[PDB]
């Protein structure tokens, strides 16, 4: 099996440990963070989201000990001196958000990795694969990045609606979930000003270059699609509004027919569809990427759609960064 | 002055009343609803989302008080028997939402008064005014309805998007606040399924002619112009997406200069702009129906943008339904 | 098994169906409300709270299929022309909130059922319930009541605290979630006017017999305790605060001790134990009625002490309805 | 009048310098914090609790000009730095939560400045004021601190029932809305492992010594009082539940009556009362520390009693920060 290290115990980093659970080819043999055992233990059973975790865990000797497997848990605040060789890591899931260039994610191989997968958008001119969109371009690299969680509920959809009819141009909307980086109240944003405004009270402009980002797993796309997000008051869940110009002619029919056919065929168990009436929480748990809503979407004409894709931000995302580890690990 | 009865105590039918208060040129003399005096006294004492009334009000024998004027109260399940003309009710606002249609509506003259205002899209032939759009084109009917909150806000920006640039085609989406038609936690709702779902813990996608409502406030438009909604847990306040297709090339700068032009010019008052991290309460209270957010939009290219605009979907509209009474009253 | 016909497919109606798939003793054969099938499938299918459904679920001719199994859907404004004798129920599951009085309830009896199990406090002088507290003393009547769902929580742990130290007196505050009868912005509640406040927006204080009520199942406490209840911003899972004066003094961990021994005991499965730094969302799905949380509570002195316990007011009560259902039909 | 000094300008800092606005015995000259003042301005033009700044506000030349008299920004971290004497600052507002202790708040008087006001509850041996409570115990001390919001709305309370009727002993609990130091998302809080829960989605345990404190302004009731608290998701104001055994037999009459005179003599200001069907947003911007809710109480018999006062956690205390400045330069 695939030895795998994870470096941040945020959101992604424990809900990738618990995708991870039910996988056979990958196993998560360390974790680190600036939290103890005894802490993690707690952060891994219970789940405010995804409810309590299905297994068992507990601390042996300031070691976390999950359904029967021993854990090694460290508190290196530099990648460096993480030693992964030690405990046999092969990749590292460097979920942390702090080094998502080269150099910063090289110290992870420097400390005895062979590969790093990066759980956000690289900075920097790494490599980023979007199951569904590139994973077949991966080359070997050492040092790789899954993109965003936007950007994978994105792409799957339009490469297929590109594939089939041709995309003009795009632009897009996502009506995003609160997440960590947000705050309870009105407080310090630096950085982004509205970002600081309490979440649970506003829908919040953010900016994002997920729809941009597109363009880079999918050469064809590059500088057809822009766009932008609010975030809302819901804890889970996305959902993205593409509204697409078309160069072949399509009925709404057709649309919901080619992306029925790629969900049931070449990209199944990445892009889904449904033609129920379903909510964001329908999809709390989701592993595909992008769940294309049939009902939901809305043409003016037979050349410019709106089309609507759900996500779990949390859950999709997380499954892919798994994927892409074992793909690149192949 | 204008005299005034209020047929709905709802979210409305309560705002308008309170905005009312303000005016010099009308008076409310009446409410007609389904509630005592007392407990009528206490929804406009108290408002979750506004506030405490900024006045006095109290009940005297059976009657409402409000700043010292005395207020009608009945309970009439049909508006026929009304006797608005007892009271010399000149205009009535229609805010049950129930009577959308000139045979029910008429009820209300038939009952004393001299002309009505449904304060929702009409649902059959009665005309639909949205200032900044075609009050000038009102004919003198004595039945006229205001349209709906997100009409109120779409159009005024289109019809300065259009009148400069040339609106080939448009597509909109209304991120809207939680209303008084959805439910607390999954509950029965026959004709909206999605709009049953508990309010609070999703993003509910849901249906709206309001853009093409926008094609009879503004002829030019018709057809042009379509959309949907996305219903969040916000309490109040909601916000426009619009991504169209333009005949003149236009940069992002010169639109924002055209939209601010209306705004301090002809539509003064009725469409606002801002340049401001502005965040959804920040409108609370907004009187404006269309408020353009600068920093917000985003242009794919000269032809192609998505804009961005503001509305407090219970005050901005209240505002505009007293507009709309005083100009079918000169 | 035990043949039960459910009356009302609301919260609880719906969640006493999923609770029943599990069961071995209870088979659902009809479900009477007006709803069609097929929306009856959707409310099933898909839950904002609970997830989806784990099982299969179709309408096969107006008739819905859950699991393979036929279930007869209805749509009897009066429980008398319910037939449950052609479907062979045997117990039905009176859960619309209508019929909580001996004779509306009876209809169901008069209509072919054996026997009623009202899933609320009743309104007369039937019968009421509560595992862990009375259930031995059903004497054999054909129409009984499971109480409240605040009740089925306080009275488990009220007899565990009197039997070991004798309560003198209790004042107890419900911190509630919020429910289907309230509304999502400030609304018409003629009977309750707090209550008809935006349910996301405040903490609404609440009337509540449910401490007064626990001295019907557990006599020896008659008119020892009291309280209320404050609503807040959750979709589910409450909590209770007893404050108690106690006869024989008591050392929090003798009291800890106490409530634990009960759990692994007499009330396992009732009465839940814990002193983990649990939230409410770590007992949605929860099946005790009771949840006592050790590291919550706070004692002044070994005669004065503040105990808190949790309880999933859909879950846990809809496990007990079918609790009793199993108990009075042996 | 009264120059003041800010240090802190989080949810505490801004408000008391709107309130403060209104004062004509005090003026904030300076502001320091690490936000530029084009940062801080828009904090203080935009609150999404209390809405937009009644008045102007701007940034002349790196100085921040409010209502058109200058404020001094800075942004040292270290207080001994600030030379309040330079912009002539009599007392400076503590509210960073940083500087709890006499040597550490001693700092701002070696910069310069007279007095110190904690607006939090001080961790040394620092007195501790309640207005209603102790203001005229103040000693002339140079340094002092406000307490704790619940102990600002708890005290003034008890003393009123103490006084009339003698607390043997009480225990309370704070329904407490949500706050800066909590989570959007489940995330790290070591300290405080509830307290890293996800804010919108849970009712969160909480430690509290409020009650415990009321025994430090109000010595007669020294080891009488304790309690604890629940978070929940709601932006501002919050409830205490007071939960008290009485010497001398008192009616619920009897107890609102000693509280309404209160209210209207020696605590006018501080202590409020209602008898209407209030929820927790009627008191959002509410000046009294603590307003007594008649209806919402309840009592068992005459000597053991739940009693319940509302409390704008954000601007009750501010205004009282204030009081204490003015009263101490007095």
């Amino acid at each position: 099996t695939i030895k795998v290290g994870i470096n941040g115990f945020g959101r992604i980093g424990r809900i990738v440990f618990r995708a991870a659970q039910k996988r056979s080819d990958i196993e998560i043999v360390a974790i680190n963070d600036l939290l103890d055992a005894d802490y993690m233990a707690y952060m891994l059973k219970y789940d405010s989201t995804h409810g309590r975790f299905d297994g068992t865990v507990e601390v042996k000797d300031g070691h976390l000990i999950v359904n029967g497997k021993k854990i090694r848990v460290t508190a290196e605040r530099d990648p460096a001196n993480l030693k992964w060789d030690e405990v046999g890591v092969d990749v590292v899931a460097e979920a942390t958000g702090l080094f998502l260039t080269d150099e910063t994610a090289r110290k992870h191989i420097t400390a005895g990795a062979k590969k790093v997968v990066m759980t956000g958008p690289s900075k920097d001119n790494t490599p980023m694969f979007v199951k569904g969109a590139n994973f077949d371009k991966y080359a070997g690299q050492d040092i790789v990045s899954n993109a965003s969680c936007t950007t994978n509920c994105l792409a799957p959809l339009a490469k297929v609606i590109n594939d089939n009819f041709g995309i003009i141009e795009g632009l897009m909307t996502t009506v995003h979930a609160t997440t960590a980086t947000q705050k309870t109240v009105d407080g310090p944003s630096h950085k982004d000003w509205r970002g600081g405004r309490g979440a649970s009270q506003n829908i919040i402009p953010s900016s994002t270059g997920a729809a941009k980002a597109v363009g880079k797993v999918l050469p064809e796309l590059n500088g057809k699609l822009t766009g932008m997000a609010f975030r809302v008051p819901t804890p889970n869940v996305s959902v993205v509004d593409l509204t697409v110009r078309l160069e072949k002619a399509a009925t709404y029919e057709q649309i919901k027919a080619a992306v029925k056919a790629a969900a049931e065929g070449e990209m199944k168990g990445v892009l889904g569809y449904t033609e129920d009436d379903v909510v964001s929480t329908d999809f709390n748990g989701e592993v595909c990427t992008s769940v294309f809503d049939a009902k939901a979407g809305i043409a003016l004409n037979d050349n410019f759609v709106k089309l609507v894709s759900w996500y779990d931000n949390e859950t999709g995302y997380s499954n892919k960064v798994l994927d892409l580890i074992a793909h690149i690990s192949k």
